[PDB]
């Protein structure tokens, strides 16, 4: 079955599990030595790379035009390991999505795929109190362990889990213009 190999594919050559002060999260290597995590898993100058510390070169918070934060934070590893290019999978704009998939690797006994169901774009939520925009939700009862771990489809990396409340889940939106 293609999207599952995708799936498995992904977490391969993508996916790493970043650890910090606040515990361990799926990170997505998105190109060349940058890779993604939760803004909320608060990267110092260093943080562990599948259990290798590593000293981070930049840190950069993803915020929309109106400053409100997207929950994605950037972060340029000081490391010889390049990660595969996976931009080409990113979507260029807002969207919904139906069908969906989870790749879970941190806080998971083994790589897991868990399929979420419909996702749509749900716009401004409030997590632990704080504004967050380009939320892709879905009816999935996600749990904590889940951040990072990233959204997608066949061929299409859509975003990366940042919270739930037992019935739903949330995903930080990924768009292609954020990694140029
Ligand atoms: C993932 C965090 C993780 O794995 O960290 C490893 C150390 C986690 C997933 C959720 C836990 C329960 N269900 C989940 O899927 N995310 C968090 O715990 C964030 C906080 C939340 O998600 C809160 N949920 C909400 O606020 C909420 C809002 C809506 C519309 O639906 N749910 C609950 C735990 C109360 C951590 C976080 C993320 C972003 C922030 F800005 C602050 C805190």
């Amino acid at each position: 079955g293609p999207e599952e190999e995708f799936g498995m594919s992904l977490i391969k050559h993508n996916s790493c599990v970043i650890t910090t002060e606040n515990g361990k999260f799926t990170g997505l290597g998105v190109y060349d030595r940058f890779v993604v995590v939760p803004t909320h898993a608060d990267p110092g100058k260093e943080i562990q790379v599948d259990g290798i510390t590593t000293k981070v070169i930049d840190s950069y918070d993803l915020y929309n035009k109106n400053g409100i934060k997207l929950e994605i934070t950037v972060l340029k590893l000081d490391r010889n390991e390049k990660f595969r290019d996976i931009r080409r999978y990113i979507p260029n704009n807002e969207d919904d999505y139906p069908n969906c998939n989870l790749a879970l690797l941190a806080n998971q006994p083994e790589p897991t795929i868990i399929n979420v169901g419909d996702v749509v774009s749900y716009g401004n939520i409030l997590l632990s109190g704080n504004q967050t925009a380009r939320m892709l939700k879905y009816s999935y009862p996600t749990k904590s362990g889940y951040c990072g771990g990233v959204l997608y489809k066949i061929g299409q990396v859509l975003g990366i889990h940042v919270g739930g409340n037992g019935r739903d889940g949330f995903s930080a939106m990924l768009l292609r213009s954020y990694f140029t």
